[PDB]
């Protein structure tokens, strides 16, 4: 059984999401063949308010993120699809909405295979925290 | 006597710096050899991708190990990422790592816990079934 | 997101594809529209393009202390086994530009599909200073 977040000399280091809205998983299927990419980019914001979710349950509230880090996105790519930098802006875009300035991050996004049960996308970060 | 582990890839299998500890992705190795190829869901089930999982984290604490000089300067994991060669329409990848994270629990008890992902890959070196690497904190 | 984020003396380095100044010069899956050689020269380009990124978030090469962990994914085709090799190019060329201080703790996947086609995909993290 793994954590959701671990916070460690000042390094929070965040499992990976899936998206979910209120527990269910929301978004299945490979993208490119069952998903097109606007499913996709809501798959990839709910993965991202997931991570800060759990980052702010960890810390006791957003206001101890000192800044975002590195955020890999990963995302189930049927043949030919090669838009994965496109799905995980939406993840980037929700970190600026929620934490400005210090939701700015190094990332990589790259296509999988598959991802656990199913998954459209998944999301992990890692945050410096005061 | 295998050139993998002779003189290996072009990479090591730990890097210590400032308090953290790197460990390199691991395949699941049992003295040197490899022992769990293909892709689960095809050529592994459930169980046997498991057993995968397991040695690739027996591996990893191997490797740890033998940077530190002992597991008694690991202060704590801190992230695991497993990926899982996975068959088309595989997505128990969880359930696969899952066998690494309670072996780096019965090995490590409260230090052994960790953050994860888990994603399902195309394709491993060599075959391998599994591939599992971490970040941990040292003394 | 940003291409390179500094904190606490980590370099965290986004994800880089295979560019020549800027531009995208190898695309396709490894094992069957690439062959090993020119899968080699991708990865090559992209730890050039990591190390351009560092270059220009430090002012300088000689602020990377040493690298510390590689990431290399390989869109593969099926069947294909060979991503040590493909990156064992990236790490050689950091071998060839930094000496021991590009030394580094590696993962090698094969993925299968990635950004705009490209064939290789290279992150890093790194410890700078002076």
């Amino acid at each position: 059984a793994y954590q959701p977040v671990v916070l460690h000399a000042g390094i929070a280091y965040v499992s990976g999401q899936l998206p979910r809205q209120h527990g269910e998983l929301r978004w299945t299927g490979k993208v490119g063949s069952e998903l097109d990419l606007e499913q996709a980019r809501q798959a990839a914001r709910l993965c991202a308010a997931c991570c800060l979710l759990a980052l702010e349950e960890a810390l006791g509230g957003l206001q101890r993120v000192e800044r975002l880090l590195k955020v890999t996105g990963y995302v189930a790519s049927a043949a030919g699809f090669v838009q994965q930098p496109a799905v995980i802006d939406a993840a980037s875009e929700y970190f600026d909405e929620v934490l400005g300035a210090r939701g700015g991050h190094a990332r990589a996004a790259v296509g999988v295979a598959e991802l656990p049960r199913g998954a459209a996308v998944e999301v992990e970060l890692i945050a410096a925290v005061r």
